[PDB]
């Protein structure tokens, strides 16, 4: 009954696998092609078909190889994803705000018809790491049509977002120490709205890098909930509710406003 509905029925081990279902093509977009950002690579499946769209955004000093990783891996699970450079290493979360809206409007409107046409325009999200995580939040604040968001031990130096209401997952990380969960993560958690749909995932022994670094936890969460708000996908409503909720080595803690209306 769900068109939005892509690949076959999830498990656990299909979703912690290096690589989804589907095969990858990649188109890259040079800085000259890029308006409003620093270029970046789009990846997406070669089997045609109409999936949503994502912009990743990277942090202060990161450059699109440190988020490389992750595009790739959710592209493979059915999406069309671009993993941006920034206009300079250097700009300040609200530009990355910016730049991730730039990002998704080249993927609709600009890139080849091949990556055009695998796009839902009606379904988009933003994830970002550190910086690029405050800057989707920024963009969710500014964008109630984006369908979901995924900041990524995201860094930002308001803490009140009040005024999201995309479906927002922030994935934290215990011993970070350039953001801080109980300075950043934390407080954004606890000032979206109870109202919406939001879950914090902590990840044990964990820094600030580890979204850097292939994962298979953020991996697998990031696929869950993309899955389920931008696809409606309801067959991963079971990986994120009622969640991992002490794992040790793994979650050091899950908090959400499951089960999100089914």
């Amino acid at each position: 009954a769900n068109p939005y509905e892509r690949g076959p029925n999830p498990t656990d081990a299909l979703l912690e696998a290096r690589s989804g279902p589907f095969s990858v093509s990649e188109e890259n977009v040079s800085r000259l092609s890029a308006s409003g950002f620093g270029g970046g690579t789009i990846y997406y499946p070669r089997e045609n078909n109409t999936y949503g769209a994502v912009a990743i955004s990277p942090g202060y000093t990161g450059t699109e190889a440190s988020i490389a990783w992750l595009g790739e891996r959710i592209a493979s699970h059915g999406f069309v994803v671009i993993t941006i450079d920034t206009i300079t290493t250097l700009d300040q979360p609200d530009s990355r705000a910016e730049q991730l809206n730039a990002a998704l409007n080249h993927m609709i409107n600009r890139a080849s018809s091949t990556v055009r046409s695998r796009i839902d325009s009606s379904r988009l999200a933003v994830m970002g790491h550190s910086m690029g995580g405050g800057g989707s939040l920024r963009l969710a604040s500014q964008r109630p049509d984006l369908k979901a968001a995924i900041p990524l031990t995201p860094w930002h130096l308001n803490k009140n977002w009040s005024s999201v209401t995309v479906p927002t997952l922030i994935i934290g990380a215990d011993l970070d120490t350039i953001a801080p969960v109980a300075t950043h993560a934390k407080p954004f958690y606890n000032s979206l709205p109870s109202s919406i749909s939001k879950a914090y995932l902590e990840l044990d022994g964990a820094t600030h890098f580890a979204p850097n670094i292939p994962n298979k936890i953020i991996g697998k969460y990031s696929v869950a909930w993309l899955k389920r708000f931008v696809d409606n996908d309801t067959r991963y409503t079971q990986f994120l509710c009622p969640g991992p909720r002490g794992l040790f080595g793994e979650v050091e803690e899950y908090r959400s406003t499951c089960p999100f209306y089914p």
